[PDB]
């Protein structure tokens, strides 16, 4: 077998930001880590991106899925964050906390 150091990857959490909040939270309460996807229309030099990002949970004796998206764009980047955001404040109610 083999192993290694796992990396701190600081950088990479910063530059993430929200994304890696919702990362965190989902993983802390056994949440299906949160997937993201982009929807970009218009103009080359105007183009208006849509972050979505999805979480999924379970319950005891349910199932249910968030979606999330950034609403408020500027750029493609901001707009996902923008959608982990969202999701981060609907997990909180969904979870009761």
């Amino acid at each position: 077998g083999a192993m290694t150091t796992e990396p701190t990857t600081e950088e990479e959490t910063q530059r993430s930001s929200a994304k890696s909040q919702l990362y965190n939270l989902c993983s802390v309460r056994h949440w299906k880590a949160p997937l993201y996807e982009y929807i970009a229309e218009g103009p080359c030099h105007m183009k208006i991106f849509t972050g979505k990002v999805t979480v999924e949970m379970k319950e005891d004796s349910r199932i249910t899925v968030l979606e999330c998206f950034g609403n408020p764009q500027y750029k493609k980047k901001i707009a996902a964050e923008q959608a982990a955001e969202a999701a981060l404040w609907y997990l909180k109610n969904v979870g009761l906390e």
